[PDB]
């Protein structure tokens, strides 16, 4: 029976908040950090994953323009197609279009595949919350209420399905009835509660929260 | 010489801080505010113009948008060839794109022309801000930290002077030694100080707050 509160910070599966800074990183970050949860799953071992790396060296192959924009999906794949992704450690974030520095002797995690979740699906997405790890999901942040967020639960009426920020669902819960996706964002700590955002739950895909999920699985790393 | 301090929000020429939600009228709110001081100047009345006025009608003839962006300037120049702009009450902010709704019944104020300041030059803009009122100016906001802002002043590392947010320069000073522009925005009391940011002055023109300055007057 899924249980009321899933928070994957409790496991020691979700890294300390990014901050991407003026570089348009946002599916970079989401990526590594559904992958970083998938890491610590299988390995035991909370990494920093290097969102630079992603930036530097999943380009023009599938569809990313580092600093301005690309998808967690074609991220996910660099890492299977590459075989290996360096830690944060070894390949540290400067926000700033780079030039390839990826090779498997600083790698830290591999990827075998990724899952797309149904449509707006948000009693399918709180199952793979419970039961997989956080997710990778796009939500719509053109409005200011979503970066002016200080607490609480966030409920936006102009709110659209037609997502534009790349984030990560690392659980779900209820303030005082209200329910909520707890989400890790890449805009540092000084962001909503300590760099997450409780996004309204069971509200009709609220900010497309729902529409585009995905996550990431490591069948074998070495 | 010019006073080591200046907020036009102490004479009662600025308007209460406005939300344009999820609609890019940034450049609307910088240009109606600018004439929302030159008003209260000549009549000794504040109130509140109508950016939805520009927003519907300052459209393709004058290079702008609507809710996907414009310019202060043109929006000057809608409101000169109009020969007036309604209140933000007869013709209320709805942040979206409608068609133009004005009628000359409800007009609030006029223009008579405006003035571009030259590019960088934060001691003209300061003799401006000084001697004529609140001034218009686009600000490089695309970085986290800006809408970040709680309080302080504003200095970020990595700003340009590629302008892409409409704000207004409401005046200037100095906090514990760093001089600072006091700029009122249109995200609402819940942005930075009640809905202002100080910003780095005198420090290389910082996120080119003073690269694209204008200011109306009404003159007769
Ligand atoms: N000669 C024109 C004068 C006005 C102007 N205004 C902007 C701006 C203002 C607000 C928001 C985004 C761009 N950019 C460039 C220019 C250049």
């Amino acid at each position: 029976i899924l249980p009321d509160s899933v928070d994957w910070r409790e496991k020691g599966c979700v890294t300390e908040v990014k901050y991407q800074g003026s570089c348009g990183a946002c599916w970079a970050f989401s990526a590594v950090g559904a992958l970083e949860a998938q890491l610590k799953l299988k390995t035991g071992k909370l990494v920093s994953l290097s969102a630079q790396n992603l930036v530097d060296c999943s380009t023009e192959k599938y569809g990313n323009k580092g600093c301005n924009g690309g998808f967690m999906t074609t991220a996910f794949q660099y890492i299977i197609d590459n075989k290996g992704i360096d830690s944060d450690a070894s390949y540290p974030y400067k926000a700033m279009d780079q030039k390839c520095q990826y090779d498997s002797k600083y790698r830290a995690a591999t990827c075998s595949k990724y899952t797309e979740l149904p449509y707006g699906r948000e009693d399918v997405l709180k199952e793979a919350v419970a039961n997989k790890g956080p997710v990778s999901v796009g939500v719509d942040a053109r409005h200011p209420s979503f970066f002016l967020y200080r607490s609480g639960v966030y409920y936006e009426p102009s709110c659209t399905q037609n997502v534009n920020h790349g984030v990560l669902v690392v659980g779900y819960g209820d303030l005082n009835g209200k329910e909520y996706w707890l989400v890790k964002n890449s805009w540092g700590h000084n962001f909503g509660e300590e760099g997450y955002i409780r996004m309204a739950r069971n509200k009709g895909n609220h900010c497309g929260i729902a529409s585009f999920p995905s996550y990431p699985e490591i069948h074998h790393h070495h």
